[PDB]
């Protein structure tokens, strides 16, 4: 069936995160989709992020069941990992066939994708401040470090081959370089068909730059809208910044959706002026499906009891559909398969 997955934080203090399914053909929402496919097994507490990697869906939770690896189509569990570490799991970042990264509120971990052995790296620069998103690119991990913490760490690059050493120990001072990309909050990484990476700098003074990272790791910057906000490391969520392989980017700025490019990074024109009265953005806020030309938007009310998903045309901004539903879900992000 045509649709999208919604990763839910879940109701902190009351139950787990969960996976909902917005069926577009039915214009219906189905809840607890992982649970109902896996004989009552559940995600952890605060399911914040998921990642597609080598045909599997990795779903992170901050606490308890910190990682579930599942089939993207069926949601049948490959591995329900339980607690990986004494650090909160934020995101999964793929390195290769053998290894991934788990980001945290302080440090980051290497995870073996066969065994689930989790090694937390405690002496890699100022990654003690927290790690957000990241991406594997041209033999390097590009890592969103919490620039708001002590020492103002900028984006790190780390050699994947060094990270993937079979002799890696938690105290190894794995070499890094800093890129000139301040990330005072959480950012995201988009790979385009040019073979470059796109991300969002947010500086100490709150200026937002769209940053192209080249295959050489040299930078080109252009100013985004000043009213763009990253996600806060105070309560880590995936940032709103996303985009297509064609170089069309989307972000939330001043509570409105913008379509942007590298040539038009700070648009005055919105994608849409859509509101529903008393619904505000939550979680990641937006994600684009490049395969369908669809932008999905997630909202809830001020008391968190009522939820809204809206599906737009990603080119023109016209509303295709919406669905309103009750419950303490706290939507985190969208996944398209
Ligand atoms: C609103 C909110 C929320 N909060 Co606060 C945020 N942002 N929060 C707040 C505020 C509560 C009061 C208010 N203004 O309504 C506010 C700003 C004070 C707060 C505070 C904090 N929050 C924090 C975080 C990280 C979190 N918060 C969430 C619970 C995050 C929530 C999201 C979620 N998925 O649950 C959240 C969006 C919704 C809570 C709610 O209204 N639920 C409905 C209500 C009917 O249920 P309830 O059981 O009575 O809710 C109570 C608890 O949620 C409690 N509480 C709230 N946050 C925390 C955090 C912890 C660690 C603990 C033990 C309790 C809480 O306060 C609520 C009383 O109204 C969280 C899941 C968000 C996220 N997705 O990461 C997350 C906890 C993750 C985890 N598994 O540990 C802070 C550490 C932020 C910071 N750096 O200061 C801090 C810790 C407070 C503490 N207890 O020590």
């Amino acid at each position: 069936g045509k649709g999208c997955l919604i990763i839910n934080e879940g109701w902190f203090g009351h139950g787990s995160g969960s996976i909902s399914f917005y069926n577009y053909e039915k214009n219906s929402i189905e809840h607890w989709c992982y649970k109902n496919q896996n004989f009552g097994d559940v995600l952890g507490v605060t399911s914040q992020s998921a990642t597609l990697w080598n045909g599997k869906l990795y779903v992170c939770s901050k606490e308890d069941n910190q990682l579930v690896v599942m089939d993207p189509k069926t949601l049948y569990a490959e591995n329900s990992c339980g607690k990986l570490a004494n650090y909160q799991a934020y995101e999964f970042i793929g390195l290769n066939d053998d290894y991934g990264i788990i980001t945290h509120g302080g440090y980051f971990s290497r995870i073996n994708l066969k065994t689930f052995e989790t090694i937390t790296l405690v002496s890699v620069g100022n990654t003690y401040t927290g790690t957000g998103s990241g991406i594997a690119y041209n033999g390097k991990l590009i890592l969103n470090v919490n620039s708001s913490g002590w020492g103002s760490p900028k984006v790190y690059t780390i050699d994947i081959a060094e990270l993937c050493s079979p002799d890696l120990k938690p105290t190894d001072k794995v070499a890094f370089q800093e890129l000139d990309i301040a990330t005072y909050g959480g950012t995201r990484f988009v790979q385009c068909k040019d073979g470059n990476i796109y991300t969002v700098e947010t500086t100490k003074d709150g200026k937002n730059n769209l940053v192209r990272i080249n295959a050489d790791f040299s930078l080109k910057k252009v100013a985004m809208r000043d009213d763009y906000s990253p996600s806060s490391f105070g309560a880590y969520r995936e940032a709103s910044f996303c985009g297509t392989p064609e170089g069309i980017f989307y972000y939330i700025a001043g509570g409105k959706i913008y379509k942007a490019t590298f040539d038009n990074p700070a648009p005055e024109e919105t994608l849409t002026e859509y509101t529903k009265e008393g619904y505000g953005f939550y979680g990641a806020g937006i994600r684009v499906n490049p395969k369908t030309n669809e932008l999905l938007a997630m909202y809830l009310t001020g008391d968190y009891q009522k939820n809204l998903l809206v599906r737009f045309n990603a080119a023109t901004g016209e509303k295709i559909s919406e669905i309103a539903y009750d419950g303490y879900y706290f939507p985190a992000t969208f996944i398209f398969n």
